[PDB]
């Protein structure tokens, strides 16, 4: 007699019982696979005497989970919302994901886990360190702060801040490192030889107290006029009063700070300690002029050997300063 052959394999379906041939009268059942549905549901068929399976209209399609394309204050990555697809979640800047960062459309057509929600990152009010005060703080969310809000500490008078005055509200709802404020003391600064020092009239000097230095005529400071008590207990500097130099020649054109000057004119009131200058010398061979340097150090300046004075107009090809350069 005729038999029906092995039934067609339709997409996303199973057939029960599955055999390679059937006697007329035997029943098969097509079902959608878990996670699929079809217009009509299960199709049952009985092998007819002709041995021909009739037409099967079963169309098995994925279950569709509910629309999950919008995360308030964030983003969803998805292709479609159908079984068995995963969707991914993330939050805009300043929000955190309250829930799982992914979810799956299950064979039952619901999301697992449940869809998350985005919420504002918040820090509680910050603690004030000891001997610190709070300059810049205003809450931006009820009484709490929002992500990347800042607070600024300043120390009490006579206290140095170790660390940094500005804290930020982090992603972890806690603030960045607090700074410490300790009291710091400096010794009295030493009066320099050939000068004086002024600092405030009181028995101890603290962080940020200023001392100013002066020199007697004929001396200048070899460092800054004003110094301050630093966070490490020492002073910003300790300058000396150093001796000025007499102009070492009666008349000469020199280079000072990259320009030609008359040394008698530019330094009519002496040369300060530090003042550097270049004297002009003649190369007799190549009939041209070169410079050698000289510096005022604590009342002494060494004019180069090559320099020849009584410079008006005399020596062949005139003053070294007026001769063509080498
Ligand atoms: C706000 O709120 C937040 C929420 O919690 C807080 O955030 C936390 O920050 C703290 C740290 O302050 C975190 O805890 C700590 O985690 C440290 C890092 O762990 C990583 O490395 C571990 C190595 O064993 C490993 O177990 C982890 O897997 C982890 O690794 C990584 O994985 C990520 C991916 O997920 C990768 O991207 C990373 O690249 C990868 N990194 C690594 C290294 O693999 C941890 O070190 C720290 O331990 C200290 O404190 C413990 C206190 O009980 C103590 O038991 C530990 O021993 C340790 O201490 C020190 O010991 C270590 C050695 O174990 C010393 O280090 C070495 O010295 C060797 C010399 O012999 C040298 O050879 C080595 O090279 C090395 O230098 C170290 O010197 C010791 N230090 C001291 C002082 O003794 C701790 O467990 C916490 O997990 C964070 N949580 C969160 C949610 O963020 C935040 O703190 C809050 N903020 C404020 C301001 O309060
Ligand atoms: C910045 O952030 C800070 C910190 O959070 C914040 O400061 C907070 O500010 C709020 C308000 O300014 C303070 O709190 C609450 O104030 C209560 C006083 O008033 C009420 O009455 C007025 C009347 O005009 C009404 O208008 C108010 O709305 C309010 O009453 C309401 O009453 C109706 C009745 O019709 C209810 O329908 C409402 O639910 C109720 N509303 C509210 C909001 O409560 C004060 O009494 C409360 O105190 C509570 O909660 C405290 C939590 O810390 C707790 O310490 C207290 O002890 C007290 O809790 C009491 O708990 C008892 C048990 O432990 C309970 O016992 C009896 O009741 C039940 C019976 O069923 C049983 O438990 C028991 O058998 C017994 O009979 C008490 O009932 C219960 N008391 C109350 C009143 O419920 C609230 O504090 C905050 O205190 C304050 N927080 C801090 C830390 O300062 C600030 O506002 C923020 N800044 C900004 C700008 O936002
Ligand atoms: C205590 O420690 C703190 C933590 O380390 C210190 O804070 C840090 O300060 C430094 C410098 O002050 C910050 O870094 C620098 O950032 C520069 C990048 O700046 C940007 O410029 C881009 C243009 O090319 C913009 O597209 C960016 O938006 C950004 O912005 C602007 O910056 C302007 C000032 O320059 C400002 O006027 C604008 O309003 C602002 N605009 C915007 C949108 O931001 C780099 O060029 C530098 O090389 C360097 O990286 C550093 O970021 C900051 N720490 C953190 C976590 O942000 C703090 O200084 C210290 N306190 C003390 C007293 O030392
Ligand atoms: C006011 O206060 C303090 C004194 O209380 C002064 O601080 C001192 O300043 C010096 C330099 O400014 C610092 O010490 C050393 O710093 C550098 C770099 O140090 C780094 O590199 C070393 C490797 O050499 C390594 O350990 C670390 O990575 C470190 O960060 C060094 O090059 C140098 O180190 C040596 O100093 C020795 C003298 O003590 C010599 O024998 C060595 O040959 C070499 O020069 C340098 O000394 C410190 O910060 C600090 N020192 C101490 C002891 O406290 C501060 O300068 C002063 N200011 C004023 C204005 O008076």
């Amino acid at each position: 007699g005729r038999t029906c052959p092995k039934p067609d394999d339709l997409p996303f379906s199973t057939v029960v019982p599955l055999k390679t041939f059937y006697e007329p009268g035997e029943e098969i059942t097509y079902s959608c696979k878990p996670g699929y549905v079809s217009r009509g549901g299960m199709r049952k068929f009985i092998c007819p005497l002709t041995g021909l399976w009739p037409i099967n209209t079963l169309k098995c399609t994925p279950r569709v989970c509910p629309f999950a394309g919008i995360l308030e204050n964030g983003a969803v990555r998805y292709t479609t919302f159908e079984y068995p697809n995963t969707i991914s979640f993330s939050c805009n800047t300043g929000f955190y994901l309250n829930g799982a960062d992914s979810a799956k459309c299950t064979e039952e057509g619901k999301w697992s886990p449940e869809l998350p929600v985005c919420a504002p990152i918040i820090c509680p009010p910050p603690s004030i360190p000891t001997f610190a005060t709070l300059r810049v703080y205003k809450p931006s969310a009820g009484n709490n702060s929002l992500y990347r809000d800042t607070a600024v500490f300043e120390c009490l008078p006579q206290h140095a801040m170790f660390g940094n005055d500005t804290i930020t509200c982090t992603t972890h709802g806690n603030w960045t490192k607090l700074p410490e404020c300790r009291e710091v003391k400096c010794p009295f600064p030493s009066r320099p030889d050939n000068g004086f020092v002024n600092y405030p009239a009181k028995p101890t000097l603290y962080y940020k107290d200023k001392a100013t230095f002066g020199c007697h005529d004929g001396y200048s400071l070899d460092g800054p006029e004003e110094i301050e008590c630093t966070k490490l207990g020492n002073w910003s500097a300790m300058p000396s009063c150093k001796a000025s130099c007499k102009v070492p020649v009666k008349k000469a054109t020199v280079v000072y700070q990259g320009e030609r000057v008359k040394i008698q004119e530019k330094f009519k009131n002496g040369m300060l300690h530090g003042d550097k200058v270049s004297f002009f010398c003649k190369n007799k061979e190549k009939k041209c002029s070169y410079t050698e340097d000289a510096q005022c150090i604590d009342g002494t300046i060494e004019v180069p050997k090559c320099f020849k004075e009584h410079s008006s107009l005399a020596f062949w090809k005139t003053d070294a300063s007026d001769v063509k350069p080498c």
